[PDB]
DNA sequence: GCCTTGCCGGGTAAGTTCCGGCGCG
DNA sequence: CGCGCCGGAACTTACCCGGCAAGGC
C-alpha cells in the first residue's frame, strides 16, 4: 500500500521514542497530538518530517508539521484529532498487521528503542505486551530473540535478537525496500 | 579462546502535560 | 460558548550505552 508501509514505520517511532496525547484545556478547549522526540533535529526534519509530511497529504489531514526546540531534545508534532485516531486505532489492531507492516513497524521501533551500534541487537520498552508482540513476528521471520527484564530499578524489558541470525535481521527486516529505509541501514546500503 | 547474552549502573535523550494564544460553528 | 489547531517549554525518567562475567562450544 505504501502508505500503510510509512504508517506502520512511524507508528514505531511515535510508539517509541513520542506519543499520541489527547489533551484537555482551559476550557472547554482540547488538542489531539502525534508526537516524535528526537535529540537530533537533522533526523527529524530530514528523515521523520517528510515521511509524516506524505502520510498527511494522502490523508488529506490540514494540520501542519510543528518541529519545537525542547531544552533536551526536538518535537516533530502534528495537532490533529484525525491523525491522533489514525495512529491510535492503528495501535489497537496491531495484531493483525501483515508481514509488510511488520517489517516496517519493527524498523520504526529499532530506530526509536533499538541498541544503534548494531554490535549487539536489543530494543528496550516497559510495555513488555508490546515486546511479546514483536518477538512472535521476529520468530514467524526466523529471528530467533528472547525478552528479559533489563532494568530491575525502573522496569524496562529488553528484547534481546540473537546474533545467530543477525543477518537475517540486518538483512531482510531493518534493509527492505518494501518501506522506507532506516537511517544507518541505508547508509550501509550504500556504503 | 572467544563468542553470546543475562544483568547491571550512568545519565541523557527521551517522553508527558502544562502554558499562552487563535480560529470557527 | 464549546471545541480543535498553534507555539512554547517545564519537568521527570525510560530508555540506550557500555562494562562485566557466567555459560557454551
Ligand atoms: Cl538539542
Ligand atoms: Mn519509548
Ligand atoms: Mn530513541
Amino acid at each position: 500500500e505504501n502508505v500503510s508501509g510509512i504508517s506502520a514505520y512511524l507508528l514505531g517511532l511515535i510508539i517509541g521514542d513520542g506519543g499520541l496525547y489527547k489533551l484537555k484545556y482551559k476550557g472547554n478547549r482540547s488538542e489531539y497530538r502525534v508526537v516524535i522526540t528526537q535529540k537530533s533535529e537533522n533526523l527529524i526534519k530530514q528523515h521523520f518530517a517528510p515521511l509524516m509530511q506524505f502520510l498527511i497529504d494522502e490523508l488529506n489531514v490540514k494540520s501542519k508539521i510543528q518541529i519545537v526546540k525542547g531544552d533536551t531534545r526536538y518535537e516533530l508534532r502534528v495537532s490533529s484529532k484525525k491523525l491522533y485516531y489514525y495512529f491510535t486505532n492503528m495501535l489497537e489492531r496491531i495484531r493483525l498487521c501483515n508481514m509488510r507492516e511488520q517489517i516496517a513497524f519493527i524498523k520504526g521501533l529499532y530506530v526509536a528503542e533499538g541498541d544503534k551500534t548494531l554490535k549487539r541487537l536489543r530494543i528496550w520498552n516497559k510495555n513488555k505486551a508490546l515486546l511479546e508482540i514483536v518477538s512472535r513476528w521476529l520468530n514467524n521471520l526466523g529471528v530467533r530473540n528472547t525478552i528479559h527484564l533489563d532494568d530491575h530499578r525502573h522496569g524496562v524489558y529488553v528484547l534481546n535478537i540473537s546474533l545467530r541470525d543477525r543477518i537475517k535481521f540486518v538483512h531482510t527486516i531493518l534493509s527492505s525496500h518494501l518501506n522506507p529505509l532506516p537511517p544507518e541501514a541505508a547508509a550501509l546500503e550504500h556504503h
